[PDB]
DNA sequence: ACCGGAAGT
DNA sequence: ACTTCCGGT
DNA sequence: ACCGGAAGTG
DNA sequence: ACTTCCGGT
């Protein structure tokens, strides 16, 4: 499983929209418990020491790859981007 | 590969042009001769038979997976949907 | 061309 | 995750 | 918080 | 494709 793969994943699940959900525009998602986003994350690729701002570098890294945007303003707010490069580099990722 | 994935594919490089291509409409994209992509799709899969009959009828399968959907009125013209709905789907096909 | 159910891999 | 078939629109 | 350039990763 | 570290604004 891959990051944004795993976020997702609680994206989709009801029951994490105390710390974690969608916003409601487009494809913009939101952390409201950050530390506890990570803290799955950690559980997942089995990182017990795993945090926040090591979990957004790699969002940091899905800025080049072309995948996600950093929504300007809004704190511990992201969100996926909606163009044909993006669709690109998200089903082959060299 | 997946369906999806091969098309992109086959929209990135330039040289297919001539039997498909990227509309400009956002994520919209038009299979200018639909069988000549039905034909690289049967070689990945091995099945020689494939035609566009059976390509579309995946495309079709698309829209309860909610990752595409159907320009009306525009022949040969599809679309990739930019939804939490369908990005669910990409991450986790089944 | 495009649709969508049903049976199959 | 599509493939195969197909009658209706 | 958010950024991102560098080195290390099984 | 991240992880770790951290000195940037």
């Amino acid at each position: 499983l891959q990051l944004w793969q795993f976020l997702v994943a609680l994206l989709d699940d009801p029951t994490n929209a105390h710390f974690i959900a969608w916003t409601g525009r487009g494809m913009e998602f939101k952390l409201i418990e950050p530390e506890e986003v990570a803290r799955l994350w950690g559980i997942q690729k089995n990182r017990p020491a795993m945090n926040y701002d090591k979990l957004s570098r790699s969002l940091r890294y899905y800025y080049e790859k072309g995948i996600m945007q950093k929504v300007a303003g809004e704190r511990y707010v992201y969100k996926f981007v909606c163009e044909p490069d993006a669709l690109f580099s998200m089903a082959f990722p060299d």
